[PDB]
Order: C-alpha cells, then structure tokens, then sequence
C-alpha cells in the first residue's frame, strides 16, 4: 500500500518544479523537520519519542541540476530511537521555509505513525497529510521564479559599446550560463565575467530567464560628443536613475534599462 513502509525508516521525496534546461537551478538546500505530535492520544497512540532521533533531513540542489535531477530523496531513521514501550508513536513532518529570494516553499504538514513492537523497535511507518485519511508517501513540491532584464539604447540631439557582468552569488555560481537574446540570436552570458556587446539607436538586448537575487552592473564606453544617462524601470513602478557602473540586484519584477546617449 502507498504510504506504508515495512521497516524503520521514513522516506522523503522532494520535487522541484523544473521544466526548462535553459534556467539555472538554484544552489540551495531544503530541510525537513520531524517533531512529536504533542497532543496525540487515544494500541495506544503516543507523542513521538525523539531520544536518539536525528530530527532534520536535507536535500541539496546545485546549478548543474537539470530536468533529470529535479527530484531528490532523503529519509528519517527510527532505528536509532529508544522507545519506552510498544505502541504507535505520532510525529509531524514539515519543510522549513528558508525564505531564499525567488523560491516558493511547500507549506504542507505531514503526519507519521511509527508502529513499535519487540527491547523495542519500529515495524511499520505510515504517512499521511495532516487532516487526511489517505495514506501516501511524503512528497514536498517546491518551485522558483526567474526574472528578466531588457537593455535598450536611445539617441537624442552609430554603435555604442556596452559591458555587462552578472556577479556570482551563493545561489548562482561563477561559470554558469544565463541566456541572452541579441540581434535575434540566443547566446550565453557566463556569470562572473565581462560580457561585451553593442547597440545603436532603438536596438535592445534581453535576458529573459535571469536568476533572481544576483547582482549585475552595466557600463557604456565613453562616446565622444555624447553624454550618457540611464533609467531603470522595475515592472510598472516609476523609472528611477540607474548610474552606469553601479551594482543592481535582480528581484521579482521585470527590469528595463534605457540608456540615453545625448549629442552634445
């Protein structure tokens, strides 16, 4: 039967929603916690016993994880626990919300009955969602978002030379690639190094699947007979000045930078 394990361990499955290999999987961990159901009563049903129980299980993702590595497994091990007597010991399993920018965490609560026989030891482990009678294996489902940056050139009053760098973060490391669309063609920007390109009046470039929470800086080479200024528009909130050469952090709103070269 689904959600009934003959043995001493509780399997945990983590699925990250991931459908596009062009997107960088965040380098991060998810942590599952097991605690006693402190109100469990009514074999006798008892509050879960935690003496000798490792109460944390973890799975790890990194930037190399693609479609084929989106699901991970861990477990809790009840073999190591000293139970004071036979019975059913009830625990609550949840996933910690680590609050990492861009990540959506599974808030579901799971309940676990461990059937303890004869010393004493676990015999069966049964799992269900809290408030459900349906037995099923524990599976947490997480997801994450990406954003975008468009950069356009306007001339007032010729190719202008730009440099973009996406700085590495703890989540998105140096040497990983982010897609850019440039003169119609899909190309690769490598995180942590200068990416040089050109734009003329009304030409744009776009990074459409940009990691959330990384920092970037954009500069333009000095162009004789022009002064250069730039604005950053975040979603529908009002455009503010972007000073070329400054670090800007990506977040959930789609960014557009308009760089204006004004003839002197």
């Amino acid at each position: 039967t689904a959600g009934v394990v003959t043995g001493k361990t509780l399997p945990i499955t983590k699925s990250m929603i991931y459908t596009d290999n062009e997107i960088l999987m965040p380098k991060t961990t998810f942590t599952f916690t097991i605690e006693p159901d402190t109100t469990a009563s009514g074999l006798e049903i008892k509050s879960g016993e935690t003496t000798g129980l490792t109460t944390k299980a973890i799975v790890s993702y990194d930037n190399t994880d693609k479609e084929s590595a989106k699901n991970k497994t861990s477990n809790f091990n009840f073999e190591t626990v000293t139970f004071s007597g036979i019975g059913i010991y009830r625990y609550t399993v949840s996933e910690q919300n680590d609050g990492i920018e861009g990540i959506q965490y599974d808030g579901k609560k799971w309940t676990v009955d461990v059937y303890v026989g004869n010393g004493f030891e676990p015999k069966y482990v049964v799992s269900k969602e809290v408030n459900s009678d349906v037995k099923k294996p524990i599976r947490f489902e997480n997801s994450f978002k990406t954003t975008s940056l468009k950069i356009e050139k306007q001339v007032t009053g010729k190719d202008f030379n730009f440099t973009l760098i996406l700085e590495a973060s703890a989540l998105y490391e140096k040497g990983q690639v982010v897609k850019i669309i440039q003169d119609g063609q899909t190309k690769d920007v490598v995180i942590g190094q200068e990416y040089k390109f050109t734009l003329h009046d009304h030409q744009s470039i776009m990074l459409a699947k940009l990691p959330i929470g990384i920092s970037y800086k954009l500069t333009e080479d000095k162009a004789d007979g022009y002064t250069t200024t730039a604005t950053l528009k975040e979603g529908e909130i009002d455009a503010k000045e972007y000073v070329l050469g400054n670090l800007q952090k990506t977040d959930e709103s789609a960014d557009e930078i308009v760089v204006t070269n004004k003839r002197d």
